[PDB]
Formats: structure tokens, C-alpha cells, sequence
């Protein structure tokens, strides 16, 4: 049920250099990677290389591994290939700022997790499936989605040449998979206020310790909620021109809501354009600013991404107040 890339477009993306300009710009954390579309599979490589080095994976197997996760993304409005990769630049840069406290192990495993966490989304969330019974919540009775972005994942290392881990032992490789599995789960928001509520009071009272397995998760799972949300966190026109895709996914829901009798929530509604910059506030209230502050207290060189997101806050309640 998977989709191989063509012989023809992982060679290209072995020919790939990247122009130098770019080389110091992507290191930051409000970097966006919108202007650059034929150069996204050569960033992410990039990335890898220097967290991972340039010989830590097989790089004609690393090529057919990332157009086949290209391939394997749909065409849908906002869960798509460009999620992907601005999802595991936001990581590469927590990474970069924190190197030393992962492993070559985790840090590998992290990256490829955020390019496939959201690997063939269809643009209908959790609360549908479920709701109306579709197959995958069957299979999969909570974190409906996520559990399928896993699954698809090890689908594409299964397929012949593509096992970038191979060269990695037993031990290890049952280890990575446990760590993808973990933070592709993690980015269910379900799991989100659990996860913050417990972070909080571990770090409040001075009881966190990163070298406690139970902790460890928990602290990826937030870098996995941060990079998630991350255009929460970029400058403001990029962050709304996002907003945009974001809407056009829900409303093509509330539609189908509509059409089996059943009044999406607001949010979804098409018809109800005038709510969003309140929720988008609530939102920012609620998640994005609580997340992005635990993560700088236990992370402070991710502080920049907390910044960002108040800026982003005044912006919203600015359009509230009827200034755009
Ligand atoms: C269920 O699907 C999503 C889950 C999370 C997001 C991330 C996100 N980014 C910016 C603003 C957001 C604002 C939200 O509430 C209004 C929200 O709902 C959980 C998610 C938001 C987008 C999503 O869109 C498809
Ligand atoms: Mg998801
Ligand atoms: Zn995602």
C-alpha cells in the first residue's frame, strides 16, 4: 500500500550541495523553509549530516528513505510533505542547542521521527475517525492517526534498500524504533496536557533528572509538541499564511460533519471565519505559550522559540482589537 520512489529521484538528490548562505541561516530557530520547495529532501540530508555525520547512515539508502517519505505524504492542505520538514528543522535546532544531552542514538531516531511523524494524513483528525467509526480507529483505539504514521513509517524501512538502520545492532535498532514510536505518539495533543502537567511539577520541585528513562520520554515528548506547533513560533506572515492551511484542513471536515447532520465544532465550521482569532488566542493561551515555557525552563537555549510565539500572541489579540 506504499508508494516507491522512481530510480530517477533519489540519484538527484545525491548530486545535491547546499548554496552556503543557507548553511548558517537554517542553524536558527525562526528559520522558514517556505522559499526553498525543490531544496526541502537536500535540507533535510544536510541536517542529518551534521547532527549525525556524514557517514552515520548508507547515503544511497538515506535517499530512497526520504523520497519515498515524500511520496508517501499526501496532497493535502496542511498534514503534508512541507510540515514535514519544518517539523524536523524546529527539532535539528533544539538539537543543535542541546547536542551533548542526547545520543547519537535518540538524535537520530528524533529527526527521522519528526520527517515521518505525520506520514500519510489524510487532513481528518483523531475526533472523526473515531466518532463515525472508521477502520484505523478499530485498529487503533487511541491515538488513531499517530499509531498509523508508525506503522507507515517501519512499512517504508521494510521496503527493499530503504532500512537506513540496518547497520545499527539488534539492541540498538529495537531501541530506535522505541524512541520513534514514543515521540510519533507524543504528538498526539490528546497526550499533550498530561505531558505538561507532569513536566511542570517535575521541574517545580526539582525532581526532574534527564537520566531518569520515564523523564527522558517525557522531555523528548515536549521538543515533539514545540516542533509540532513551531509556525506558532516563525514571523507573523508566515505564521498566518500557515493559519490559512490550517482552516482550509478543518473546514473540508465541518463539511462532512454538515453533510451527516452533526453541527461541527466552531473551529471546523466554515461558516464561522469571525471565531477563529479568538481560538487561535485561546489556543496560544491554553498550549503554545504553557508548552513553549516549560520547554525553555528545562531547555533555556530554546528560549528564542518562546519568544517568538508572544510575538505572535500580540499579533492575535492585535487583530482582536480590530487593527488588521
Ligand atoms: C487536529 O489537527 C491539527 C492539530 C494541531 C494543529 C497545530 C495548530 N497550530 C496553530 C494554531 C492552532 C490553533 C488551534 O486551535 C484554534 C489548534 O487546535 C488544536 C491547533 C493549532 C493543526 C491542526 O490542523 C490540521
Ligand atoms: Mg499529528
Ligand atoms: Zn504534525
Amino acid at each position: 500500500h506504499m508508494s516507491i520512489c522512481t530510480s530517477e529521484e533519489w540519484q538527484g538528490l545525491m548530486q545535491f550541495t547546499l548554496p552556503v548562505r543557507l548553511c548558517k541561516e537554517i542553524e536558527l530557530f525562526h528559520f522558514d523553509i517556505g522559499p526553498f520547495e525543490n531544496m526541502w529532501p537536500g535540507i533535510f540530508v544536510y541536517m542529518v549530516h551534521r547532527s549525525c555525520g556524514t557517514s552515520c547512515f548508507e547515503l544511497e539508502k538515506l535517499c530512497r528513505f526520504i523520497m519515498s517519505v515524500k511520496k508517501n505524504y499526501r496532497r493535502v492542505p496542511y498534514h503534508n510533505w512541507k510540515h514535514a520538514v519544518t517539523v524536523a528543522h524546529c527539532m535539528y535546532a533544539i538539537l543543535q542547542n542541546n547536542h551533548t544531552l542526547f545520543t547519537d542514538l535518540e538524535r537520530k531516531g528524533l529527526l527521522i521521527a519528526c520527517l515521518c511523524h505525520d506520514l500519510d494524513h489524510r487532513g481528518f483528525s483523531n475526533s472523526y475517525l473515531q466518532k463515525f467509526d472508521h477502520p484505523l480507529a478499530a485498529l487503533y483505539s487511541t491515538s488513531t492517526m499517530e499509531q498509523h504514521h508508525f506503522s507507515q513509517t517501519v512499512s517504508i524501512l521494510q521496503l527493499e534498500g530503504h532500512n537506513i538502520f540496518s547497520t545499527l545492532s539488534s539492541s540498538e535498532y529495537e531501541q530506535v524504533l522505541e524512541i520513534i514510536r514514543k515521540a510519533i505518539i507524543a504528538t498526539d495533543l490528546a497526550l499533550y496536557f498530561g505531558n505538561r502537567k507532569q513536566l511542570e511539577e517535575m521541574y517545580q520541585t526539582g525532581s526532574l533528572n534527564l537520566n531518569n528513562q520515564s523523564h527522558r520520554d517525557r522531555v523528548i515528548g515536549l521538543m515533539m509538541t514545540a516542533c509540532d506547533l513551531c509556525s506558532v513560533t516563525k514571523l507573523w506572515p508566515v505564521t498566518k499564511l500557515t493559519a490559512n492551511d490550517i482552516y482550509a484542513e478543518f473546514w473540508a471536515e465541518g463539511d462532512e460533519m454538515k453533510k451527516l447532520g452533526i453541527q461541527p465544532i466552531p473551529m471546523m465550521d466554515r461558516d464561522k471565519k469571525d471565531e477563529v482569532p479568538q481560538g487561535q488566542l485561546g489556543f496560544y493561551n491554553a498550549v503554545a505559550i504553557p508548552c513553549y515555557t516549560t520547554l525553555t525552563q528545562i531547555l533555556p537555549p530554546t528560549e528564542p522559540l518562546l519568544k517568538a510565539c508572544r510575538d505572535n500572541l500580540s499579533q492575535w489579540e492585535k487583530v482582536i482589537r480590530g487593527e488588521e
